[PDB]
DNA sequence: AGGACCC
DNA sequence: GGGTCCT
């Protein structure tokens, strides 16, 4: 269990795709999915006209006045389609890890190997790639790692075809030897295309990034830290002192991100299975007076109860989350958590009242059920 | 409870 | 507007 073949599947303009399927009249029209003041995503017709992902509505309608907007605040249908995609992938190989609602990783290593043991010592020379080869790299048919990655590209093309034929969804895929690289390479040709990464082009792909924030795993805060240190390019990170990095970011953060800067990433694809929590949210800027609003909490609850039910298992914890107004105090939500009584597991009024007291203990209200069993 | 990451 | 795992 050394060399892996991993695929990262990444759907095209996911919420917009779901809305275009629901209302066929939105096809070939420029479309944005709105949540509050944000155009959270848009179809590719809208991107040709200047609309970017996560652009506020104002900027977006003055870049593109004719933009059709649909409301995407209720995630129900996106969430449903997202699990349909994961399940279809699980049918290929069971170990599928979700990332957000529209990305999945699958470890294809076992599948690839079983396909190779099936071919004769003749048709191995007929193995061909499906889709793009990153950096137009030459294939060496006597290189076993090349052969396995190409069989990985064929599986990926089968997955994308099944998604289209069974669920009507288009998506990109990237095939590589670990999750970092599969995820980086999946986005090289978009929309609705796939690319495979041969090992010799791994430095080319990593150095194609323009800042270390682009590395999945290095977030807003770590990037701000690395900068403070004079680290800006992937190369700066690759060459920087391991010791200074260690005694500055913790040993954990430091040795992992430095590895990532080389293209190295041993993390396993983890079976996501059923979700670990179920929540719903409501935003309203200045609107929570601090008493009048629990009617909101009752609404969040009623939706949640139907979902948490549906699932089969039951939650043993409830949590209440709030955010508060004033100045740009850039992070700071607050939560109170307590167990759910065992009487009340086996519905509304007692839940509403647990919530209200938790409220009393303490722009945004949400409820989250977790600790499912 | 809260932090940091992800989409 | 969701979601994960770690401290
Ligand atoms: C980053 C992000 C994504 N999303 C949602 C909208 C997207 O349709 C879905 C997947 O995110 P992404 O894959 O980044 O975006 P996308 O699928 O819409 O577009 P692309 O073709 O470039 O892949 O997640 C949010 O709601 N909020 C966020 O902050
Ligand atoms: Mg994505
Ligand atoms: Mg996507």
């Amino acid at each position: 269990a050394s060399s892996r073949v991993i695929v990262h599947v990444d759907l095209d303009c996911f919420y917009a795709q779901v809305e275009m399927i629901s209302n066929p009249e939105l096809k070939d029209k420029p479309l944005g999915v709105q949540q509050k003041y944000l155009v959270v995503t848009c179809n590719y017709e809208a991107r040709k006209l200047g609309v970017k992902k996560l652009m506020n509505v104002r900027d977006a309608k003055e870049k593109c006045p004719q933009l059709v907007l649909v409301n995407g605040e209720d995630l129900t249908r996106y969430r449903e389609m997202s699990y349909k995609v994961t399940e279809l992938l699980e049918e290929f190989s069971p170990v599928v890890e979700r990332l957000g609602f529209d990305e999945n990783f699958v470890d294809l290593t076992e599948m690839v190997e079983k396909r190779l043991q099936q071919l004769q010592s003749d048709e191995l020379s007929a193995v061909t790639v499906s889709g793009h080869v990153y950096n137009n790299q030459s294939i060496n048919l006597l290189d076993v790692l090349h052969i396995r990655l190409l069989v990985g590209s064929q599986i990926a093309a089968e997955m994308r075809e099944a998604m289209y034929n069974q669920l009507g969804l288009t998506g990109c895929a990237g095939v590589a030897s670990n999750k970092l690289l599969a995820k980086l390479v999946s986005g090289v040709f978009k929309p609705n295309q796939q690319t495979v990464l041969l090992p010799e082009s791994c430095q080319h792909l990593i150095h194609s990034l323009n800042h270390i924030k682009e590395i999945p795993g290095i977030g807003y805060k770590t990037a701000k830290c690395l900068e403070a240190l004079g680290i800006n390019s992937v190369r700066d990170l690759q060459t920087f002192s391991p010791k200074i990095l260690e005694k500055e970011l913790g040993i954990s953060v430091a040795q992992r991100i430095q590895k990532l800067s080389f293209g190295e990433d041993n993390s396993p694809v983890i079976l996501s299975g059923p979700p670990q929590s179920f929540s719903e949210e409501d935003s309203f800027k200045k609107c929570s007076s601090e008493v009048e609003a629990k009617n909101k909490i009752e609404e969040l609850l009623a939706s949640l109860l139907n979902r948490v039910c549906q699932d089969g298992r039951k939650p043993h914890t409830v949590r209440l989350i709030i955010r508060r107004y004033s100045s740009e105090k850039h992070y700071g939500r607050e939560s109170r958590q307590c167990p759910i009584p065992s009487h009340v597991i086996q519905v509304m009024t007692p839940m509403v009242d647990i919530l209200m007291k938790l409220f009393r203990n303490m722009t945004l209200l949400s409820v989250c059920f977790c600790n499912l069993k």
